[PDB]
């Protein structure tokens, strides 16, 4: 059974259509095929695309796939809830709640805003580009105004090309002004591996600013050139190539031929594809299942004019988005659940920051649950609080009244405590203060040299350091040492 | 459909009101059938041909006020349905000026909940005791807030 | 190497010592913030040259 179905392509998308082409056959034909008529045709004009909707509705195709852009996601929703056609695209989500679209791209606010309440910032600046919408530009602002954050928002998307070398100095020296910090980048590839190809030149990716790319391929953009920077980067992945699926996918990818397919012969892949990839999978589980309830979808005639006064559609298709919207496969991102309108749901997203060796995970986050951090702590060296031994004696070492609601190194009060904050203040460890177990200042045993008290414990190797009323005597040089006195006394 | 039927008519001037979500219909069939087009609704942001429109823009006469008034931090109601253009405007003089903006989208909420979404509404905007409000609707909307 | 590492701002300073001073690469680290001084012997400015 080869469905007629139809294809929009826009002129440069070769990576997405070989990708399309690869699981075309990559799993297929125990069954009916498919007839995808293809039209490498633009996505900005609205005519081009009202030309070939009719096109492909004088066809009189069963489901059409592909992209749209901001500028055409009105007629897209606006022909197709009229005719009642299913839609399936990889985009940018849509703002209303639309029939007859099935949409591959998850979520992104939410996981940002998790993000954001992580890294608990206060002030930032959000570059935006116009060109892929406003809709995360809407969210963060009332979680901003809720969360008394302080948001400097700023339009860059249309500046042109040949004032793009001076337009990004006048904007970072403004942003020099309040002395940001704090960036978060909102764009396509393109101008990402712009802006930060100036932010290299200008000098800006030292220790001390950071950085968060609002997008879904972290490691698909350049970062060889500021990974070694000292500034701190931070993103998002829906594509994890630790997986067996995965893995098996590189490989299969990584061996073919640049030739037969462009842009195909690399290690890494973008999303897009990998979204067209399992589009592919939800597109034949969908004509799985309806040859599985045996539902005819026989035409049994001709379409006719797009412009049909009054045009009627058929139910059938109802149905077909029906069967759609109960698909739940396993691909590339994962398992896949649908709403009551096409919007994806029970997705995960990984939390991508870069190191020095590269990129690494920290955690995920679910569509329900919040930021799940995976406890990958590789912190080899933690600064160790340091054993501090004393005994309680007025006014050297006191307790303080409240020390039950109180904590710690808070507990205790005294000329000692002030001395050692000193200490600590000058010499920069940290610090835990221990009392000693036996409650006496030490001395050695009789024929056996066991010193006791304060002594033995840091004879024995058990505290770390005696900031104390302690005595130099002749006796314990041999076993600790002692520094300059500090402070005089007499029997 | 309305516009294929009137070329289809062969009309020598179309004229016509259109919302945020026509706007790049009509300004495609236009540049590519060389139709003269007039509107009175709300202006475009790209040069585009062939359309001629009648209200005036309005981001500067705005800016100029805030500028007599002379503020620093004001809160800013909008709708969505006119456009964003002048929500976009307004923040680049933002990041010049250094102002301290709070804007609040109030467009999506629906009749059946508009006594109690705007008190909290009101209640968010006391919590920072907002003094300085630009109201950017249209008149349905600006008769329902008032009251 | 220098400016893919990061060191070519405000702070630091810089002395080449050949004589085709603007015959390398300056457009790096032009913008920089560090300051680079160096030596000509072939001055364009003049006549013959
Ligand atoms: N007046 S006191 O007992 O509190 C006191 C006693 C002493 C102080 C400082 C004070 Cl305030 N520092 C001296 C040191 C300073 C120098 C000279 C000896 C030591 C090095 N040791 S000390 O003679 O033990």
């Amino acid at each position: 059974n080869s469905i007629q179905i139809g294809g929009l392509f826009p002129r440069g998308a070769d990576q997405e259509y070989s990708a399309f082409r690869v699981g075309m056959v990559q799993f297929s034909t125990s069954e009916f095929r498919l007839t995808p008529h293809i039209d490498n045709l633009e996505v900005a004009n609205s005519f081009a695309v009202t030309n070939a909707f009719c096109s492909q509705f004088s066809r009189g195709v069963y489901a059409i796939f592909g992209f749209y852009d901001k500028k055409s996601v009105n007629t897209i929703t606006s022909f197709c809830g009229t005719l009642h056609v299913s839609f399936i695209t990889p985009s940018f989500p849509t703002d209303g709640t639309h029939p007859f679209v099935i949409q591959m791209r998850p979520d992104l606010k939410g996981a940002l805003l998790s993000l954001i309440e992580y890294y608990q910032w206060d002030k930032f600046a959000y570059l935006y580009d116009s060109d892929r919408g406003l809709s995360t530009l809407q969210a963060v602002l009332d979680s901003a105004a809720e969360k008394k954050w302080q948001v400097t928002a700023i339009n860059v998307g249309n500046i042109n090309n040949d004032k793009k070398d001076e337009t990004y100095r006048s904007l970072f020296q403004d942003l020099e002004l309040k002395k940001e910090r704090r960036v978060i980048l909102d764009c396509e590839r393109d101008k990402v591996n712009d802006i930060v190809d100036q932010v290299i030149t200008i000098g800006k990716h030292v220790k001390g600013y950071h950085y968060i790319i609002a997008n879904l391929g972290f490691t698909d953009g350049d970062l060889l050139k500021i990974q070694f920077g000292g500034a701190e980067v931070s993103g998002f992945q829906i594509v994890d190539y630790d997986d067996s699926l995965v893995s098996k996918f590189i490989e299969r990818w990584s061996t073919l031929e640049e030739k037969e397919y462009p842009g195909a012969h690399t290690a890494t892949i973008k999303y897009t594809s990998a979204l067209t990839y399992d589009a592919v999978q939800v597109m034949t589980e969908a004509f799985r299942n309806l040859r599985k309830q045996r539902i005819e979808i026989s035409r049994r005639g001709n379409a006719g004019d797009c412009l049909a006064n009054p045009a009627v559609p058929w139910g059938q298709g109802v149905e077909i988005e029906r069967a759609l919207k109960q698909v739940q496969v396993e691909g590339l991102s994962g398992n896949i659940k649908f709403d009551q309108n096409g919007k994806r749901i029970n997705y995960t997203i990984n939390i991508m920051e870069l190191k020095t060796n590269g990129p690494r995970k920290i955690g995920y986050w679910s569509e329900v649950d919040k930021m799940v951090l995976t406890e990958d702590d590789t912190s080899g060296l933690e600064q160790k609080t340091v054993v501090v031994t004393t005994i309680l004696e007025s006014p050297y070492v006191m307790m303080k009244k409240n020390h039950e609601m109180l904590e710690g190194n808070e507990r205790y009060e005294g000329y000692c405590v002030d001395l050692a904050a000193e200490i600590a203040k000058h010499c920069g460890f940290k610090y835990k203060l221990t009392i000693v177990g036996d409650g006496k200042y030490g001395a050695r045993d009789a024929d056996t040299k066991i010193w006791n008290g304060m002594v033995g414990e840091l004879v024995y190797g058990k505290a770390d350091i005696a900031i104390a009323p302690l005595t130099i005597t002749l006796v314990r040089e041999e076993v600790i040492d002692f520094s300059k006195p500090f402070m005089s006394l007499g029997i």
